[PDB]
């Protein structure tokens, strides 16, 4: 809960799910900064009652996450109109985008290499620390894949969720049978039975991590919406992107094993990566810190 008069929106970053994001300026909301650079979420005028309920719902369960690598809420602006749900800047947006544009072709190429084995060794750890706290908070994210992490300006990579709706990747959704579903990233049983459970996440990590590997390709290229369901819930899986590193590969193995329970958790994960990531990496991380029980 903050002060109006304490945030300045100052320019549209992008269409939200339910309403523009602002990338806006925040005084004193956090301890030692006088100011911080914020985004804020916000809902449309032409949102409905069940979007609004599903935007407030969001800001208050996000009060209760505090995570290294979870897009952390810093605050809501309620008191009046209109709501303002302020949250950490990711300054290089999603991890989708990122990707995509470091292909060598690419016309927003930011002037570097595509990501080095250590950069994705260092993504995947941090990708699966934060599904594992959100995992101990009983949380099951429904949508994880590239699109929806997010890089920060030291590119550490974090979770978070836009929501199904931005134009920009339309195509990663298919509204089958009923409502927009990511079906190229869902678990086959999550196809077959329409459940979603931390296994079926970690499916999604799975994808996530030939996201990574491909640059961001679309999954099963040559495969229509209707025939990637068939294809999954039949025990079909992706193939290994060109030069993808064993070690990377072995993880996503892991990953797609048809029954869930075969599927290592994502405290598994990171126990598998420790040893080979950052220094900072046990001073941040939810596997390394005193809640982890
Ligand atoms: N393409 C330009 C651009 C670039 C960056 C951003 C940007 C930058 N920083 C940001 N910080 C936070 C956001 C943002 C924007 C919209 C929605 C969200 N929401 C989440 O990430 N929430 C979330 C995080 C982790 C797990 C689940 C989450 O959603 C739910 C939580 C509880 C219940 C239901 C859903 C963040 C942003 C955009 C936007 C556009």
């Amino acid at each position: 809960e903050v002060s109006r008069e304490k945030i300045t929106l100052l320019r549209e970053l992008g269409q939200g799910s339910f309403g523009m994001v602002y990338e806006g300026n925040a005084r004193d909301i956090i301890k030692g900064e006088a100011e911080t650079r914020v985004a804020v979420k916000t809902v449309n005028e032409s949102a409905s009652l069940r979007e609004r309920i599903e935007f407030l719902n969001e800001a208050s369960v996000m009060k209760g996450f505090t995570c290294h690598h979870v897009v952390r809420l810093l605050g809501v602006v309620s008191k009046g109109q209109p709501t303002l749900v302020v949250m950490e800047l990711m300054a290089h947006g999603d991890l989708k985008s990122y990707l995509r544009s470091l292909r060598p072709e690419a016309e927003n190429n930011p002037g570097r290499p595509p990501p080095t084995l250590q950069e994705m060794i260092q993504m995947a750890a941090e990708i699966a620390d934060g599904m594992a706290y959100l995992n101990a908070k009983k949380f099951v994210h429904r949508d994880l894949a590239a699109r929806n992490c997010m890089v920060a300006h030291d590119f550490t990579v974090k979770i978070g969720d836009f929501g199904m709706t931005r134009d920009i990747y339309e195509t990663d959704y298919y509204r089958k049978g009923k409502g927009l579903l990511p079906v190229r990233w869902m678990a086959p049983e999550s196809l077959k039975d329409g459940v979603f459970t931390t296994s079926s996440d970690m499916w999604s990590f799975g994808v996530v991590l030939w996201e990574i590997t491909s640059l961001a390709e679309q999954p099963y290229q040559g495969l229509s919406n209707e025939q990637v369901l068939k294809f999954v819930m039949d025990g079909g899986y992706l193939d290994q992107p060109d030069n993808c590193p064993e070690r990377v590969t072995d993880l996503m193995r892991m990953c797609w094993q048809f029954n869930p329970k075969m599927r290592p958790t994502f405290l598994e994960i990171v126990n598998l990566l420790k040893d080979d990531l950052h220094p900072s990496f046990p001073e941040v991380s939810f596997f390394h810190s005193e809640e982890n029980k």
